RNA sequence: AAGUAUAAUUUGUAAUUCUAAAGUAUAUUUAUAUUUUUAGUAGGUAAAUGAAAAGUAUAAAUGGAUAUAACUUAAUAUU
């Protein structure tokens, strides 16, 4: 929808640089060919899916002196990103945010073995967004019977 | 993620339908009784090629040789 989108994409500028030590410009090539290719899914079906607007510079893009162009109110200033310790958690959501298919987890949590403390609480939240799918149903099956599945799909 | 989603309704929302529990009672059987596993009496036996001691006469007054075609005939009675 048209509606909650920004109408215009201002641009980024960089405050401060993150490093005293100037790339190669085939450092700036070796680490974006290793960019322009990424994993999908994290499961049996898996594939390479080939990245879209991958950056010129890969060493500058997110970590450090640059300010995003989120700013909202007249004296707020591009907020400048912090370094990677002062964001709390960081490193421990590296390893637990990422797509986590049921089956696998639970496999972790029968072996006792999590990548992250936090795991758990994945998984207990995956959980319930299932069984609330079943229980929404479960609410509208109640009113009116509702046929899964019967209706001829598109045109 | 701090249970927001496979519906109905609306131009699009919103509001309102709805928001998961479910057991015992009635959902124990009949048997006896009936149409065909038997004897007793008759009565050769296990199923289809008739019987006449009276003309086959010495026999002459009470001898049954009464032994039997359902479609073509002949005559007669009917409806
Ligand atoms: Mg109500």
């Amino acid at each position: 929808k048209r509606t909650g989108k920004p109408a215009d994409t201002p641009d980024y500028k960089q405050v401060y640089l993150p490093y005293d030590a100037a790339p190669t410009e085939r450092e700036l090539e070796r680490e974006r060919r290793r960019f322009k290719q990424a994993y999908h899914g994290r499961m049996e079906h898996r594939k390479l899916v080939e990245v879209k607007e991958v950056p010129l510079n890969v060493y500058t893009y997110g970590k450090e002196g640059m300010s995003l162009p989120i700013a909202i109110f007249k004296d707020q200033k591009d907020p400048v990103i912090g370094p990677e310790w002062t964001y709390p958690g960081i490193y421990e959501n590296k390893i637990a945010a990422q797509h986590w298919y049921t089956e696998e987890l639970f496999d972790k949590e029968s072996k006792e073995a999590f990548e992250s403390p936090w795991q758990q609480q994945i998984l207990d939240n995956q959980v319930k967004r299932r069984m609330a799918k079943v229980m929404f149903r479960m609410r509208q099956v109640n009113m009116k019977a509702v046929d899964l599945f019967q209706k001829e799909r598109g045109s």
